[PDB]
DNA sequence: TTCAAAAAGTCCCA
DNA sequence: ATGGGACTTTTTGA
């Protein structure tokens, strides 16, 4: 996975711009996942010219005989470079690098063969540069888990990933006044497998610098939104951190020579955050938007967790085994007492659901394999072995044929309000036909004892509205290009009010959802509905 | 027993 | 061929 050059060299120039090479001419770099050696190999040129420009007033401050040009190669290889990776191809191609930016006398490389996360690390480092690797809860293998789990647990439990072990292993061998710079994915700011790892980076060093390219696509064809943080250890009072977020996701990133004239151009906006006011969530947004958020917090009295029962939809274990076309001439083996309305996550639009195209057999209900021995035989069978490698499949807790996690048909096959697990804005619509669904789509409803003072129609209404758009999307977690997690985690925080306009802003949603029914829609009427009722939200939370 | 999180997403076309 | 757009499964720890 190459870095893009100019991300490199920033990184590189970040740790290393200011350094100085006349009170200390033995800096230790490293990059614990080095590879094939980007950054190091900037780092041995960024180095060699710090040497040569105070090359003798080096000579006059220290042994004379030992600084000389024809030394600084030798002397940078001895005591200055150091890397570590698994890969020995790497570290071998990495070695002959180094060494060809020149035998005399066989001068010793610091590259390590081994697992930086289990390496005993003798000393402390100056600067630590590099782009470690992410490996998710799914495509980390279960023998490495444990001992992650084990031994990691300060940053990584539950659905954590790799990248978070390799933040902690950097912050523990860096030096006093240190300075570390990497590119990592962006999740951990907002997800909340990220809290432990926020706790640990805000606690233990100052962070310098975050760039968040929001959704843009960093690396060519890898489906990854990146960051980079910069953070130190140095003696300081002043806890205040530079924050440059991207404007324009379209962005090439390759418009200047150097990425600092990106940041400083009008494709990011700049700001500053109070590191001793983040809580244990990292809100990092400009003053009017930490306005605007405050704002709608302070005057909202309850959140939807407050009011709402949330639950994620069915996971079957394997959609093709369960779910049919409406059409399909398989229905007719299936009794109707089996069939649920499907939809995806496109049939879910702002305040109402498209039509089902999809029936799910409701497996589970089947009593035996006798009974209804065509259902099996004919449709769900096709996928047997699979089925049957599914993980509650093999403890025996579930049987073959039925779905891996069901739920209870109860929570769905009543009139609730559901939503896109991912999606560009707020779409919530309000489910009148009993609708399944996958992981893909999440429903929550009102609990009773809050029926009298929310109805669905108010809440689709406000949380469909542009302030609420804008309100979500402050704190939501940012995936990919145009895409937000709309997950229970975040969205069950959020805040919600009632007031005086309650009764207009709920009948402007019946309006909308009246129209939305219709056969011909006039569309056209529901955006000019939809203005209103904004107007209407941003006088109740005075913006 | 059984919840919900997780993009080095995935797949496609021009 | 690559880059950009539409769309989103089930494995997994707790
Ligand atoms: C996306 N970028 C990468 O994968 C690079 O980082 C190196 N890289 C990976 N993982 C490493 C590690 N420890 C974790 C580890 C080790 C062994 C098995 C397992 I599963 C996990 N330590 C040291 N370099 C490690 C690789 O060799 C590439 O150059
Ligand atoms: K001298
Ligand atoms: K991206």
């Amino acid at each position: 996975y190459y870095t893009p050059k100019i991300i490199v060299d920033y990184i590189v120039k970040k740790t290393l711009k200011n350094h100085d090479i006349i009170k200390n001419p033995y800096p230790r770099i490293l990059d614990i996942s080095c590879g094939c050696g980007n950054f190091l190999l900037e780092v041995y040129d960024i180095l060699y010219d710090l040497f040569e420009e105070n090359i003798y007033e080096l000579k006059k401050k220290y042994d004379e005989n030992y600084w000389t040009v024809d030394n600084i190669h030798r002397h940078i290889l001895n005591y200055c470079i150091y890397g570590a990776d698994i890969d020995e191809k790497a570290i071998s191609i990495l070695k002959d690098s180094l060494t060809n930016k020149k035998d005399e006398s066989d001068i010793k490389i610091n590259l390590f063969c081994c697992d930086s996360l289990k390496k005993k690390w003798r000393y402390k480092f100056d600067y630590i540069v590099g782009n470690p690797p992410y490996i998710g809860h799914k495509k980390l293998e279960k023998k490495y888990k444990k001992f992650l789990l084990e031994k990691y647990s300060e940053v990584y439990k539950d659905k954590a990933d790799l990248y978070f072990c390799f933040y902690k292993k950097i912050i523990d061998i860096l030096k006093q006044g240190g300075i570390g710079s990497v590119i990592t994915p962006r999740y951990f700011l907002e997800s909340l497998s990220g809290k432990d790892l926020r706790e640990y980076i805000k606690s233990n060093v100052n962070v310098q610098e975050i760039v968040d390219f929001l959704g843009a696509n960093i690396f060519k064809n890898i489906g990854v939104s990146s960051c980079i943080l910069t953070f130190d250890k140095k003696k300081t009072k002043e806890t205040y951190i530079d924050v440059f977020k991207i404007k324009n996701e379209d962005i090439c990133i390759n418009k200047f020579e150097t990425l600092e004239e990106l940041l400083k151009s009008s494709k990011f906006e700049h700001f500053n955050i109070n590191q001793r006011l983040l809580s244990d969530e990292w809100i990092l947004v400009n003053k009017d938007d930490e306005t605007f958020y405050n704002k709608i917090q302070e005057k909202c009295k309850y959140s939807l967790e407050d009011i709402a029962i949330s639950f994620q939809g069915i996971i079957t274990g394997c959609d093709k085994a369960f779910i049919l076309s409406k059409d399909d001439v398989k229905l007719n083996l299936v009794d109707d007492k089996f069939l649920k309305c499907w939809i995806k996550s496109k049939n879910i639009n702002k305040y109402i659901v498209d039509k089902s195209e999809y029936r799910l057999i409701y497996s589970n209900d089947i009593d035996n394999e006798n009974t209804n021995k065509r259902i099996l035989d004919e449709i769900i069978g096709l996928y047997k072995t699979k089925l049957e490698n599914r993980r509650e499949c093999k403890s025996g807790i579930r049987k073959w044929y039925e779905l891996q996690w069901g739920r209870e048909k109860l929570f769905f096959e009543r009139k609730k309000i559901m939503y896109p697990y991912k999606s560009n804005e707020n779409r919530f619509a309000i489910d009148y036909d009993n609708n399944f669904s996958s992981a893909d789509v999440y429903s929550f409803f009102i609990k009773e004892e809050y029926l009298d003072k929310f109805s669905y129609e108010y809440l689709v209404g406000i949380l469909n509205s542009s302030v609420y758009d804008k309100y979500f999307k402050i704190t939501a977690k940012k995936m990919s290009k145009n895409i937000y997690d709309y997950y229970p985690n975040k969205v069950m925080k959020i805040r919600i009010f009632r007031d005086n306009n309650y009764e207009e802003i709920e009948n402007l949603s019946k309006q909308i959802i009246s129209i939305l029914l219709n056969k011909s829609i006039d569309k056209g009427k529901v955006e000019k509905l939809q203005i209103k009722m904004d107007n209407l939200i941003m006088d109740s939370l005075g913006i």
